[PDB]
């Protein structure tokens, strides 16, 4: 199976997916390799060829740091990349179903990682179950990531921030000018991404260059307003001067800097990347998006409030226990090996892990919130506030107030909250419903009964499943046939959303709607 494309021949592979085939592209190149001269430029267009370019294999993960918290460990090394990492990463995949459609709606996955991190190649992101079973197309590629995807000196084209952003571009165009080759509509193209790659999605629909490259848009655990998920002018530049001194590139000729830093190994570059900043968090983004002018016109929370983003649909959605996974990179008496009851003074401590440029008033405002029981001498009290002041801050409130905001303006908008615990979560209950563990439901993986997901589990990644493909395909998350709950728009006023979970699927209103008065209204001013 061959495919002719704008820029050559690509050979792709036939899997047997239950019962059935599916062909993949794994490993497409969408842009020149960043290298040399390139490194910290935006993506340079791709020279044709004239073999047949041989995509039946992951590419290269882009560089970065390796979570080494928990070696051995398969609830945290499952996340880490399974590729050689190399600055010659700008690869993409793509998902056909067999026998190849004749106008299939395309689904691109963006990675998350905290723009430092990630992988499109990991296990969890495998798009053969939804090419199969929806009968879609599944694109994901890789994009830079740290210092070296988001490295930004403003206005300076040598590093001019937002690369990495600009290689999820790069690729949308991709298939743009090339999917309808492998029998996509790219006229039917749904952006979907979790945490930080959720936060790319939501820029996407704020970037003018991208408003053409895509129609609808799926938000999983992340949004731009997060407050990690958007670096400052100010920041941005003194982290990379801080950049510069660690690695003796200091120089008065910004543009010397950048070619000082060129001449630097991936891992120089990479081991300094904690460094810029003071005091950093389990929550830190040292390089990551940023107002560059070209890909962010302004500050996006301008954008937001005052209705400059593409009009069309959206589904967003965030986990029960979003917060909860950072607890053990950091927060005092922790661990995932223990039920981690903590005391008062241990969950004081640990809002000055999480909290640090924070005002002694300003941590007294989040301890007296959400430090006031129903019962007081229920011993895990504390361990569950700080879980809850973390996702609350950091993902669920900012989630909900993007929701709020992009409904405003007319669109239709859906709002998930998904509360099941897969039964083969590697990480202790205490933990719960954690970030990134819906990601397997959406892509099917329990689809696959030989897994030793339960038979629940089953059913209710087949509904995600479905909704989301609906979603795609015809902007209406329902599952119609199956006698399933229905779906109502979220508004502003209502504000319903669905909940996701093996037993009930219920609609219910105003998520979290006390704790997201204090983090969005009052926790700002501090
Ligand atoms: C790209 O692939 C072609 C086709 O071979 C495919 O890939 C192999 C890994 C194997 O799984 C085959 O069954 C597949 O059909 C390669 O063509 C081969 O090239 C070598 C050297 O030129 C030649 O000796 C073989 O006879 C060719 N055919 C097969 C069936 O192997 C081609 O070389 C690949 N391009 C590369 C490696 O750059
Ligand atoms: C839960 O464990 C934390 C983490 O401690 C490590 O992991 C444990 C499972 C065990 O193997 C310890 O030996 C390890 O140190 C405990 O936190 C530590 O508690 C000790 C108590 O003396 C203290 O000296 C350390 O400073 C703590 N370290 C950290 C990082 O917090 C915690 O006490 C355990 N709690 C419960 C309820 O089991
Ligand atoms: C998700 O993209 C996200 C959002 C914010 C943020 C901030 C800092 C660091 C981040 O990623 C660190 C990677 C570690 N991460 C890997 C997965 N682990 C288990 C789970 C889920 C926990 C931590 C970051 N990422
Ligand atoms: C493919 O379909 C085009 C119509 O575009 C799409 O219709 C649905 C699927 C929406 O999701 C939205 O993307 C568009 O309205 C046709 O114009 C085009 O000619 C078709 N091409 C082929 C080869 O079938
Ligand atoms: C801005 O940068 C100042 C200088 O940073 C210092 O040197 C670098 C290489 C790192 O080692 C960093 O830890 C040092 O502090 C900071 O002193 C200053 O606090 C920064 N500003 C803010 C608001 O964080
Ligand atoms: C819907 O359910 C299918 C199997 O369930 C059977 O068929 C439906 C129509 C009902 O009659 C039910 O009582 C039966 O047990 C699944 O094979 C299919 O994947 C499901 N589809 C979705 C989208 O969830
Ligand atoms: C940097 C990198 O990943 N390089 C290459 C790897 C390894 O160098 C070798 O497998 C030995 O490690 O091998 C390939 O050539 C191959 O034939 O699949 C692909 C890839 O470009
Ligand atoms: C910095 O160096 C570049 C490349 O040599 C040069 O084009 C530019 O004019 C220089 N600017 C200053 C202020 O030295």
């Amino acid at each position: 199976i061959i495919i002719a494309t704008k820029n050559g021949k690509v050979r792709g592979m036939q899997l047997t997916v239950f019962g059935g085939t599916v062909t993949a592209f794994l490993g497409i190149p969408y842009a020149q390799p960043p290298l040399g001269r390139l490194r910290f430029k935006k993506p340079q267009s791709l020279t044709k060829w004239s073999d047949i370019w041989n995509a039946t294999k992951y590419a290269n993960s882009c560089c970065q740091n390796i979570d080494q918290s928990f070696p051995g460990f398969h609830g945290s090394e499952m996340w880490n990349p399974n590729t050689d990492l190399s600055e010659d990463c700008l690869y993409l995949n793509v998902w056909i179903p067999a026998p190849k459609p004749k106008n299939a709606t395309v689904l691109i996955w963006i990675y998350g990682g905290g723009f430092q991190t990630g992988t499109s190649s990991l296990h969890v992101y495998d798009g053969k179950f939804l090419a199969r079973v929806e009968r879609v197309i599944v694109v994901s590629m890789n994009y830079r990531v740290g210092a070296l995807g988001f490295l930004a000196l403003p206005g300076n084209p040598e590093a001019p921030g937002n690369m990495g952003l600009f290689d999820q571009q790069l690729a949308l165009q991709w298939v743009q000018k090339n999917i309808a080759a492998f029998g996509g509509n790219p006229k039917s193209v749904t952006l979907f991404g979790e945490s930080a790659g959720a936060a790319s999605v939501s820029l996407h629909l704020l970037s003018p260059g991208s408003h053409s490259l895509f129609t609808r848009a799926i938000l999983q655990s992340g949004s731009f307003n997060a407050p990690w998920a958007v670096t400052s002018l100010y920041e941005a530049r003194n982290r990379t001067l801080n950049l510069a001194k660690l690695t003796g590139c200091s120089r008065e000729n910004e543009t010397e800097i950048i070619k000082c830093l060129r001449n630097k190994d991936p891992q120089e570059i990479l081991l300094n990347e904690a460094f810029v900043v003071p005091y950093g968090t389990p929550l830190s983004v040292n390089f990551g998006p940023t107002v560059d002018g070209d890909f962010l016109t302004d500050m996006p929370d301008i954008l937001l409030e005052l209705g400059q983003f593409k009009k069309t649909q959206i589904l967003v959605g965030v986990n029960k226990d979003e917060g909860t996974a950072f607890l053990v990179y950091g927060a005092p008496g922790f661990s995932k090996d223990n039920n981690s009851i903590i005391t008062r003074k241990e969950f004081q401590e640990g809002l000055k892990i999480f909290f640090p440029g924070v005002s002694e008033f300003g941590k007294e405002s989040i301890l007296f919130h959400y430090t006031d029981w129903v019962d007081d001498q229920r011993p895990e009290n504390y361990r569950e506030a700080l879980g809850d002041v973390v996702g609350d801050y950091n993902f669920i409130c900012p989630a909900l107030e993007f929701t709020k905001k992009f409904s405003e303006w007319g669109n239709n908008a859906f709002f998930y909250y998904f509360e099941h615990r897969s039964s083969k979560l590697p990480w202790p209950e205490w933990m719960g419903v954690m970030h990134g563990y819906e990601i397997e439901f959406v892509f099917g993986l329990p689809l696959e009964r030989r897994d030793q997901y339960t038979k629940a589990e089953e059913i209710l990644s087949r509904s995600i499943v479905k909704r989301w493909a609906n979603f795609a395909k015809y902007g209406n998350p329902q599952e119609t046939q199956n006698q399933s709950t229905s779906w109502p728009v979220f508004k502003s006023t209502e504000q319903k959303y669905l909940t996701l979970n093996t037993e009930s699927t219920r609609i219910m209103t105003k998520l979290r709607a006390q704790q997201c008065r204090f983090w969005t209204s009052f926790f700002p001013k501090v």
